């Protein structure tokens, strides 16, 4: 099950970006993740295949409503690196 | 799910007056808001998808004239 | 339905200035305070029009000899639960 | 809606940083018979520290205070308030 | 003073921290403890092993967090005292 | 007045704060009370003990963070006075 993340600069491109990543392939969202300085991260769970769809796309639709600071799909993420606590 | 209306500003009173002008435009129910830290506050709105279009047109107005409008959305279908 | 003041401040000490000079210029309750982070601090009230006019107007002069008063409003027919900061 | 005085004055010290403001309460606690209430934090470093008591002990607590963290660090912004209204403390 | 080695890697924003985590991970056999935030977008990732397996673990998120976003610090120590790794 | 001294090394980053923390413990005989965050990457490493092995911890600590990261600022209070490091409630 590859991670598919996108961090943008603000609240709002964020739920665009998680929107739109689930508008696009067949990926569920696992949830928001905030650390300060207006970067909120939107994560997403599936298919390789699907997951790079869904983020290609979430940038895409983020891209014009806000600024996306990075992006990221890991293939083969190993345990709880996206248990953030 | 209806449409889904979002405000973001920089500044909690433009925030307020965002989501004061949105529920007095149109047919629409204050969600709640939104901290991420920063300063950026986001106020969140439900209903049709032309009273969300309408309320968060008239909202992003009235926030301008208050503080600073980092960005506004309207997702018609939010798959929530 | 009763009007609705704010005065953002950047600093706390600012803040509780303004507070503390809108209780003393009218017959307004303080809702509390909230902050959204980078400094940005809110002090909120409730009352008649008249007095949350006189208030904020007291407020905002009192605030500015302190620190930096970034924006304020008198919202007179708020609509509900737009003082409520939270998910919901 | 009629808020009522504080039977004590109430003073703030506002540093850009955590370990300066533990320097200005502690150098207030120090210098005049005032209690404590605590620290308030708002974002981008600004730290508060606030103490109750009579009006002079209170400006003599603060005076020093302030005094001390400009040795180890910034102070924003300082205040004494004589006779407080009563909810303007709890932040 | 403890035995097992500690790792850590300082990013500004998640997602590269996220990279950072699952390189060290990939690279070594090192346990991930959790991640820390302190605000500003500042994220640490930390993890715990054995001194040779942590060195080539941290060099190896730092490169692959670079490519991602911006790694602000990095550090081995080879002896950790008692609960420096517990933030309260 | 505390029975002991306290020592704190605020930092920009936590990395650099984890660093003094343990550069303070390694230095003299001192215990981490713990650690306060305030937002905005600000992070404050805490030690307790006698005067004379806080201020040592508190120098060999600052020089070993500032190595790694920033430091904001950094303290030794000889007699603290009750609760000035309660910063939560």
């Amino acid at each position: 099950e590859a991670l598919g993340l996108i961090e943008t600069k603000g609240l709002v491109a964020c739920i665009e970006a998680a929107d739109a990543m689930c508008a696009a392939a067949n990926v569920e969202l696992i949830g928001y993740e905030n650390v300060g300085s207006g970067l909120v991260t939107a994560m997403v769970k599936g298919d390789v295949g699907a997951v790079n769809a869904a983020v290609d796309s979430g940038v895409e639709a983020a891209r014009r409503i806000g600024e996306v600071v990075t992006s990221r799909v890991i293939a083969r993420p190993h345990n709880d690196i996206e248990k953030i606590a």
